[PDB]
């Protein structure tokens, strides 16, 4: 659920999910059209493709449990869903960190309008 | 406070907070349930998620000051609360303007039974 995801993001990046990621570029915060603006934006994209491959699950709402082992995110075992969701979230979060040095305020609150067309995931 | 938030809304969109954004979709208003129905509805969803990260404050009434600098909304300095509350509002109003394009009357006075999922933040 967004609760775990949003928390994941602050642990990895140091930024609050809200302002910093709720409306970044074309895919951050949700949306789904356009050509990803940058690296951070490419991760929201990939994260969206990840959620899209869990038809049997409720990604944005099911609570899953995860722990940090020696500074690394580890998805605890739960249902098939809670596990796959958690991995999607971990991948996005970690990515976010990896590209912090390219994070551009220039893309926060980006006009969803400017994004046109649907990329084949 | 809502008096400042309503001012930004009228400035950025030209519409009055009450009709235009008080009974729109599943989140612009007070009910708050289901899955956002469109761009404008999500701005509202993100906004009260933003008010959620401010437990130690009270957004409805503490008044803050803001001004424009080269036409942009800037939150004047003050107490941590006043500043964070304003950032939530600032973003929301800008979000309503960037989406004036898809704002449709079909979502006004939207029925409760049409607000679906379980969503938390
Ligand atoms: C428009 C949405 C606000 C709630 C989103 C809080 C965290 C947003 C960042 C995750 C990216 C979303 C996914 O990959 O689409
Ligand atoms: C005249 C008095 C205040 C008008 C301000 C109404 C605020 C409307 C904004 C939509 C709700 C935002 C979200 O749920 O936070």
């Amino acid at each position: 659920s967004l609760l775990e995801f949003g928390k994941m993001i602050l642990e990895e990046t140091g930024k609050l999910a809200i302002p910093s990621y709720s409306s970044y570029g074309c895919y951050c915060g949700w949306g789904g059209k356009g050509t990803p603006k940058d690296a951070t934006d490419r991760c929201c994209f990939v994260h969206d493709c990840c959620y899209g491959n869990l038809p049997d699950c409720n990604p944005k709402s099911d609570r899953y449990k995860y722990k940090r082992v020696n500074g690394a995110i580890v998805c605890e075992k739960g249902t098939s869903c809670e596990n796959r969701i958690c991995e999607c979230d971990k991948a996005a979060a970690i990515c976010f960190r990896q590209n912090l040095n390219t994070y551009s305020k220039k893309y926060m609150l980006y006009p969803d309008f400017l994004c046109k067309g649907e990329l084949k995931c």
